[PDB]
């Protein structure tokens, strides 16, 4: 028990003001949808960021502060620990370049009232950040080894070169892990996807849908949730045709949805891949809207499709390519847990 | 009652063999996923096509036969009537270049065992096609004027130039109608969409989702179905938590889903736009999973998004642009109805 880092990398979200300051570097304001609080969005990110690095350096920890474009596998090795300073976006980016279950990576919600932060330290430590560093020293914290999906590409016509979205061959290992998910599907969101899935080495079934989602326990509150969740206005629709027991009050409408959406979440440390079929098109038959597994391999039959890991890295997955997802231990990422 | 066409355009799907014959014009076979029946897919499309045009010309109707690239607004005006010779794909393409509620357009399912055809003449007339032409002469048919969504772009940063996916400003009218749907949403399928909707001139609510669908009565069996339909394996999941009346047999599981999915379809002649929010993300609050309206206008707040009409034409719809959908009479498309 106990942990003080000697050197850390702070990798910072690039705010939406930073965006245009460099994007349109080629008054101002323009549309009323800016400046009013856009330069304030920026002012409070850099505020919090300076508080973090002021509070690191004031405890004698050595910090390099770097943005999306200057954060690489080389700086991560200098780091005893890694800090994402943004939202979960930033956390996912910071986890992308870590592949070592003993490097800790910790997210600080650099802007609470509009970032979400469900992978970062509580909103408390965003502004009382020595209180965090002290808890780390004194060991009043806990280790959360988060499960991560590992990728594997083979087949023919394949191309394992990764693509930063921020702009006859053997089984190659793709160089990102998935903290949140791996989303297979067609590029044109209107072109339907077609493939053959195989769960836990079971037989191959054909499928036609708007894509495949493949999440970790921790990623089950992210995309795999919006895929599969039900709506309270459409359980009233389902429970009223289920009329022709209960008198059906509004209190019940929420207590049937809230126990349904509660089964779609499992635990970060749990080592299962919850893989759902997004809007399946039921000929090729369907069933299993979703299910838990350990290994799933899908065979691409698409024209121009990608498999996309945590929304930031993309891989080609046109007809002839094969991918294989599996949780493996040396992938699990070392997060911390603190107090309200 | 009665209708004989004097000249017709037959516009033909380009088969998947035609694809590669010209795409890789830059033995053969390659992957086992071809040739076995790929050159047979082609052999039976051109077969049926020749039967159609043989059966036109043998009744003394004058036909120009043209493919995707040679079918234009000029040939549609020569035509007394227009024939799509493919699947609904082809039908939607053929309707794209017609904007005149008195031109008839008729689809012939050029390949029944793998095309679907739910906008074309029955599978009967694909091979007994004079039997169709005779029914047209003798008036043993019926006119189906199918409702069509009409598009309207304004605002700033906008760009109303259409994009064939087959590769301070006033309200401009976009030059495609929607037979099936109009799908607003972000281009990266992982980037979330954000916008402000306004139904029937009601107030503007903000929204965050994986896009917007906007279908006609006829388009309600297409995409708007896969968006909103329920699964029989996840009503068992909903009706078993709705346990803690019925004993729940498998016969019921289908009869509650089949009456739910039955309310998501309305009639082609019905002039309402059923607009659903695709996987809404409930801060900006949500409700109304879908609802009927006559006019809906949405205000783009996206970075790199398109609105896509019938899957074939795309328009930019980044922040600052405004679109407005509405059914108007001179759009309704003139289809026929025949017998089993
Ligand atoms: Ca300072
Ligand atoms: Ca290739
Ligand atoms: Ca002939
Ligand atoms: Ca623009």
């Amino acid at each position: 028990g106990g942990f003080r880092p000697s050197r850390v990398v702070v990798v910072a979200k690039t705010t939406r003001y930073e965006f245009e300051q460099q994007r349109y570097r080629y008054l101002l304001a323009l549309k009323g949808s800016s400046y009013s609080g856009l330069l304030e969005r920026h002012h409070i990110h850099t505020k919090n960021v300076e508080h973090i690095i002021d509070s690191l350096r004031n405890e004698g920890i050595e910090v390099r502060l770097v943005k999306r474009r200057e954060y690489d596998e080389e700086t991560v090795r200098w780091a005893d620990a890694v800090i994402a300073a943004g939202g979960d976006g930033t956390m996912l980016l910071a986890a992308s370049k870590v592949l070592d279950r003993l490097k800790p990576v910790i997210g600080v919600n650099t802007d609470p009232e509009r970032s979400e932060g469900h992978l970062c330290l509580p909103v408390r430590y965003t502004h009382s950040f020595p209180e965090a560093l002290q808890k780390f020293y004194r060991g009043e914290f806990r280790w959360l080894w988060r499960q991560r999906i590992r990728l594997y590409l083979e087949g023919t016509g394949i191309n394992p070169v990764p693509v930063d979205l921020h702009e006859a061959s053997g089984p190659q290992l793709l160089p990102v892990r998935a903290l949140n998910e791996v989303f297979i599907g067609e590029s044109l969101s209107s072109r339907a996807s077609y493939y053959e899935i195989s769960v836990d080495d079971g037989p191959w079934e054909k499928q036609k849908s708007s894509g495949l989602n493949l999440c970790t326990g921790t990623g089950s509150k992210a995309w795999s949730f919006n895929i599969n969740r039900v709506a309270t206005q459409a359980v009233e629709d389902v429970l009223n045709i289920a009329k022709r027991s209960l008198p059906l009050n509004r209190e019940l409408v929420e207590k049937v949805t809230n126990e349904y959406n509660e089964s779609l979440l499992y635990s970060p440390e749990e080592p299962k891949i919850l893989f759902s079929i997004r809007e399946p098109i039921a000929v090729f038959s369907s069933s299993r809207q979703r299910c838990f597994s350990s290994k799933v391999c899908v065979r691409s039959r698409c024209w121009d499709a990608c498999m996309v890991v945590d929304g930031g890295t993309s891989f080609e997955f046109n007809d002839g390519a094969i991918a294989s997802m599996m949780i493996n231990k040396e992938d699990e990422l070392r997060t911390v847990l603190l107090e309200q």
